[PDB]
């Protein structure tokens, strides 16, 4: 039906009918009298998977006979969302099976939604790895993910009484047509035992052996017949474990526990020994693999043919585990292994906040991998004395700048091991990165200035825009083409569109489709109703206090206050969006929730009011979520307080789906306003050197409580209980949080952020300036394509170039 | 190459060839440069299974139009083995398969090899399962296998320094191609919890639920295109489960125990509390389902359209429950759900050793199952009453018939609960039967004579002739045709042959192949040399002293000291080959394993005795080694103290392949003995009579001892050390077993036995006459079919007519 998905020919369609026929007679063991809709959805599954073997096959033989320099992406976290309709987008299927289901008699965005979400991560940082996975397929690089294949994702997130609950994600359960085991690469990965010294070397002996089995899974490029793998380990105790008899068999499951569930913290470290098992876990049975890889193609070529990119530090134990495997087990000296080792890994950083930073316990690591903390000591020995002879008698920066820190409990510091054993070091968005040389780290950029980069955030346009916003896609396509979709830059073409009236009619009417989608997706299936014609407002994102969902609550009570203080003026509607998940472990975050559905509580049901202000929490948002409620967006909620968000992603989702911003310049919003223009984004607030001021002379909270009336008003509607009339002091925490111990400054940007809100409605009660400033926004949304970003990592990082060259099909 | 294994046909071929590739190619995804031994496997077994799918879905259909009564089959062990040959044997594939296979440059024989056995039994109650689901898809009944899916099977045993060493059997580790899991079967099971009364009827509340999830194995019947289904329980957590957040998640790991490992006692009760979970498990959700088939059809004709099988008490709450259920949930009168109860329900019995019998502890139903226990209770009431009404006065009947018995703790007879509750109940070959009405269930048999029946045991010949001894198979096909493969009365015919010269040879040729292949597989894969010209003299099956390994044991040092006496007379030399599995908590069957062992170790390095005995102990004895070792057998030894084995059915499978047995008459072997003819069995020993006049006056060992001189120096030998130089005292245990508290009379038959043995070595002096008297064997072993023991249950329990008829191909 639209162009951007491709042809639907007689004899594909006709083949592509054929064969979901076939799996779902002899792969399901069904036919069309007993199927469930599930059957439906593997069969066509089944049949488009089809389709990616061949290339599968040959992608991985052409690696193996041009033997390119591989890339290898280590994450705790893939955030991987649906699989099918991107693998029918990246492989043009997808309206040859639209026709082909719709004359088998079938609804083929129905099969789509039973999928289940691979949601291998928790929100930025996991996301992230799955738009550099299909821009690296798609710049046709020697890539491939190395995770875990947890049993448990992320939670599901259900709200009972306003109340988030958590119930275990079982994503497995019918299982994954995406993956294929690989067990015939099972490998041996050691915990515990003890550190022998020999005449020639040191050994480490008496351990506990896990295994790691894999499961690869295809990342299929855009149109150029690449196919990449993401490979997945599996725990699995080997079969003499624990070998009364019942018992020792029961026990297996402490040994598979390792890949078990995924810790459900976004920006905090948690110092819990199954998390490093978790680490260890990646690591070594990785470096095995590549290793083994390498050596099928002397370790001096090593950097030359392989690239260990380090996603934050959680993967760190790469370079002591690096490290052990070349001077235990393959003998080189120290200083040869560790010249490989740093030409090998580089790291990437994803936060600046103190308590996400890994210090692992040095006892920790004395029982779990005793030979690992020596090697860790050893560099730090080596990296200090360096440090000495630049700087001499600086006794305080040795302090600093060690690996190894002092205390009641001595720590290992990761990110420091990080910087120490790489070559490469960067930050997400520029103004990151400078925080990074100037704060952070300003020792060791002082002391090796030329390891340190930027490489600003970008999202996949392939997910992005084609596949959640077909509409969009299509009107932009009939303009300039479709090349767009691998070169977003060519977005800018649209800047001579702006004062084109179809152009403008014809983008606020998909806007308006996809608005009255997602209003129509809240009726069916969560019974809540909404008015199309008002602003969708919208701030989806994990909860956090420096995330600043408390910032909007106090618009929102005031929007809420004004109308009922002057109940027949005009205002212009909204429906404000809230959603994330709170990690298990925060209370703070689980009391914001509380306090936003509690709001909707009161504003929603006010008769005073009407359907001029609605407040809904969006229940369980995930990947397949966002596909939905961002091309629904209006107005996009970026609003943490300056110098917090390293750079955001869904930023930049937001801006290419037709959404204007608020934010502060924070992240890779400063970026994003650049590109745009200052006069097409709505800007407020403090920047980073405003908030230095404050902390300088003391943040007093009390101070604007004193001299804003309709934020005192708040506070004591809060604390009087006018939100909680069954339990007036239900928000006490939050109340005192905001007065006494708020490093956040949520006063100290609540009057500028409402001003520019008001600047907001008054630009939407014009549809067609509101418009042409979207079209600003879309048009020079290009930088942020992560096929950018990986084309930076490839040629000033991996030392790679990167192909739009299609393979053979 | 040989007729009874089918056609290959240039179409069919060509088909499997094309299809093998397709399987490799798309759902492998491997090529022939990459492709392992295991990826052939498994293209071969997804070729193969592709065949079994439109008959699988025509079969079901056909039950659903027709209606017919359905026969539900509950057993906690499935012992099936592999699959893939038997499917190939069923579907008349395997030529066509060689042939392909062949073509493609695969050797299909070590391709088969590579299958795990679906090892999920103990022994014969686990294998007669499998024989019985063979036969009643081979006489087209319709019939359903209920189990559980264990994650771990029987242990794999290892010999560690003359030890039983045991390992997990993690047989799903490459994942099983003959199961479809089917997850929208999915059914809760509640444990715990406690009774509520109200005005109308108790309720069973505050529960925990565990799910249980179906995977369905298909059963094909020989050439008849009929295939059934066993339908295998899997325990999973609900996801709310537990639902600090990481401990809840992995504690799901406690429900999903239910279906982890099989408990590996064979003839021995232990009273666990994860065994009497999975008893209520498996019954609890094939009721559900059974109950759901049936109102997708008023319970007065549940017992018309519904049979169910207990094999053993194992899965004895089926009583209970089936009350529960139509009395609480469906609100019948208890007389009413009573006779409906009795009616659908009968009961197969397998042992009359007393520590076998199931005696739950009351404590542990009140707690896990408080409902049933109240079930249990009112029945045994008004059992008591009848009993009571039929023998007044008889005070001792009452508290012997009780289904509660008295004591320190308080226990329920699972046994009298399954004679209560059933229609039927039998025995498993015509002595035991009769030893249940004489002695065991005596007072139940003059309550309900009509009840107690005979149900002799059988073996499918379509395993344990067709696809385990083909060249026997085709040479007997070559006179008389194929038809006696689901007719082996017709081998009858054969005794028309006992003086034709060529079969005579021929079968003598098949023999000493089958012993060649053998005795090459013993040095391959164990590196163990023998002489294929001895005479092959076998005990395979589970370690038991009622089986009496050590009397073989006896007659082996017999042996040996005679040889030793007399070096230079000739002896009819033999390889004595023992195998079979331990009980891991059974210390006296450990050590008869360590004695086998000790025994070869003196008796394997003698030079003086050459190669005129050896005596070898087969490790990891399991269907798949059964399967090769009994075809190459020629003395079988069955030789369980009288009254003690059930029936044997270890014991049909060798006559069925040729060899001649050794026995006492007890369980089948009494049965096989009176179709042979006595002159062609190798009878010795105490009778079930013998037995009981000897436990009368009281059985002292130290008689035997001190009149058998031959006896008295093997009791020296054993104390002194000569077996165990290093350790001299370590087996004081067995000596003084055997002296002091032998409960089954072990040098009571010690002299017969010794003289009987002469006896077959005399015969096997002359190869023609040995030859003859196996042709009477074979010839005679028609009864010993599971389609005869299926069509006796059919008519005379389940109240169903079998059907040789074919279904539409
Ligand atoms: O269907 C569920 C099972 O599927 C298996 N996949 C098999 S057999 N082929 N996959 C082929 C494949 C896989 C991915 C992409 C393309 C293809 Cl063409 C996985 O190994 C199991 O771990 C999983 O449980
Ligand atoms: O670069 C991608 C995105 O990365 C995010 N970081 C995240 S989700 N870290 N999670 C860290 C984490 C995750 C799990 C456990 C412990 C920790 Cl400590 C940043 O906050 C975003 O500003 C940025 O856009
Ligand atoms: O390959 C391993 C996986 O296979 C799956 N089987 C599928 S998808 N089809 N089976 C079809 C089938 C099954 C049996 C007989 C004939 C056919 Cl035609 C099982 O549900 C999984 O539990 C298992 O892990
Ligand atoms: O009828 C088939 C065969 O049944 C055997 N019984 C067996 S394996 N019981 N296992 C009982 C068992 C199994 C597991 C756990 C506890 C127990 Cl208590 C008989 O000993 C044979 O003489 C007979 O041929």
């Amino acid at each position: 039906q639209i162009s951007v998905r491709g042809l639907a020919g007689v004899e594909n369609v006709t083949e592509l009918k054929k064969n979901f026929n076939r799996h779902l007679h002899f792969t399901l063991v069904k036919d069309r009298n007993v199927a469930t809709p599930r059957d439906y959805y593997f069969a066509l599954a089944h049949t488009v998977r089809d389709h990616l073997v061949g290339r599968w096959i040959r992608t991985q033989q052409h690696y193996y006979e041009k033997d390119p320099k591989r890339i290898y992406y280590l994450s705790l976290e893939f955030y991987m969302g649906r699989t099918l309709q991107n693998t029918m987008v990246n492989l043009a299927l997808e309206n040859a099976c639209d026709e082909a289901t719709y004359q088998l008699g079938l609804d083929m965005e129905e099969l789509e939604e039973i999928e289940e979400d691979a949601g291998l991560g928790n929100g930025g940082l996991g996301r992230l790895a799955a738009c550099f996975l299909d821009s690296m397929a798609t710049l046709g690089l020697a890539a491939y993910g190395y995770g875990i294949r947890y049993e448990f994702g992320i939670f599901n997130q259900k709200i009972c009484g306003g109340w988030q609950m958590e119930e275990a994600d079982d994503w497995l359960r019918y299982g994954n047509p995406w993956e294929k085991a690989r067990p015939e690469f099972t490998l041996p990965v050691h915990f515990y035992g003890r550190v022998e010294h020999t005449s020639q070397g040191a050994k480490w002996v008496d351990t506990q052996v896990v295994l790691a089995m894999p499961y690869d899974t295809p990342v299929p490029g855009y149109r150029n017949n690449v196919v990449n793998t993401m490979r997945l380990w599996s725990a699995k105790a080997p079969n003499d474990f624990n070998l009364g008899y019942i018992q020792a068999v029961l026990d297996r499951n402490l040994a598979e526990n390792i890949s078990r569930v995924l810790y459900p913290n976004d920006n905090f470290f948690e110092g819990k020994e199954l998390r490093l098992k978790q680490e260890y876990f990646v690591v070594a049975a990785t470096l095995q693999d590549i290793i083994r890889r390498f050596k099928s193609s002397n370790f001096d070529a090593f950097p030359d043919k392989v690239a260990i990119q380090l996603n934050d530090t959680h993967p760190s134990l790469a370079i002591p585990e690096l490290m052990r495997v070349l001077v235990d087990l393959e003998r080189l000296d120290w200083d040869k292994a560790w010249e490989v080792t740093v030409k090998t890994c580089a790291y990437t950083n994803h936060t600046v906040l103190p308590e996400a930073l890994e210090r692992w316990p040095v006892h920790l690591l004395e029982t779990l991998l005793p030979r690992h903390l020596q090697i860790i000591y050893e560099i730090n020995q080596r990296f200090l004395n360096r440090v000495a002879a630049a700087f001499p008698g600086d006794v305080d920066r040795l302090r600093r700048m060690s690996l190894v820190e002092e205390g009641a409990v001595k720590r290992i510091n990761m990110a420091h091991l990080c910087i120490a054993g790489s070559h490469a070091v960067n930050g997400v968005a520029r103004i990151h990165s400078e925080i990074l040389k100037k704060t952070i780290f300003k020792d060791f950029y002082e002391l090796e200035p030329h390891k340190f980069q930027n490489k600003t955030n970008g999202i996949t346009p392939r997910r992005w825009l084609v596949l959640c916003n077909p509409g969009l896609a299509e009107i932009i396509a009939e303009r300039i083409g479709e090349e767009y979709i691998s070169d977003l830059d060519q977005l800018r073409k649209l800047l001579s569109y702006v004062d084109d009236e179809a152009f403008i009619r014809d983008v606020a009417k998909v806007k308006q489709e996809n608005k009255l989608k997602f209003a129509a997706y809240l009726e069916r299936e969560y019974k809540v109703h909404i008015n199309p014609n008002s602003l969708f407002d919208v701030q989806v994102k994990r909860i956090h206090e420096y995330k600043r969902q408390l910032l909007n609550c106090l618009h929102v009570i005031t929007l809420y206050n004004r109308i009922k203080k002057e109940p027949n003026k005009f205002v212009v509607p909204r429906t404000v969006m809230i959603g994330g998940k709170a990690a298990p472990g925060y209370h703070m975050a689980k009391m914001i929730i509380k306090l936003i559905t509690a709001i909707g509580d009161v504003v929603n049901h006010d008769p005073v009011v009407g359907d001029r202000l609605r407040v809904i929490f969006l229940e369980n948002y995930r990947v397949s979520l966002a596909e939905k409620v961002i091309p629904a967006a209006d107005l996009s909620e970026q609003i943490s307080t300056a110098g917090t968000e390293a750079s955001g992603t869904g930023n930049m989702k937001f801006m290419l789906n037709g959404a204007l911003t608020i934010g502060t310049m924070d992240g890779a919003n400063v970026e994003m306003a650049e590109e745009a223009g200052e006069e097409n984004f709505f800007i407020f607030g403090m920047r980073v050197e405003d908030v230095d001021r404050l902390d300088q002379r003391g943040y007093n909270a009390q101070e604007y409580y004193d001299r804003i009336p309709e934020l005192r008003q708040i506070i004591e509607q809060l604390s009087s209980g006018f939100f909680s009339p069954k339990q007036p002091d239900l928000f006490k925490d939050i109340v005192n949080m905001l007065m006494h111990h708020d490093r956040f400054k949520v006063f100290a940007d609540y009057e500028e952020y409402v001003k520019c809100q008001e600047r907001v409605s008054a630009l939407y009660k014009n549809p067609r300036e509101w418009t042409r400033m979207v079209i600003r926004n879309i048009a020079t949304s290009g930088k942020f394509s992560s096929d950018r970003t990986i084309a930076q990592y490839a040629r000033e990082i991996w030392g790679v170039e990167p192909s739009r060259q299609r393979l053979p099909a």
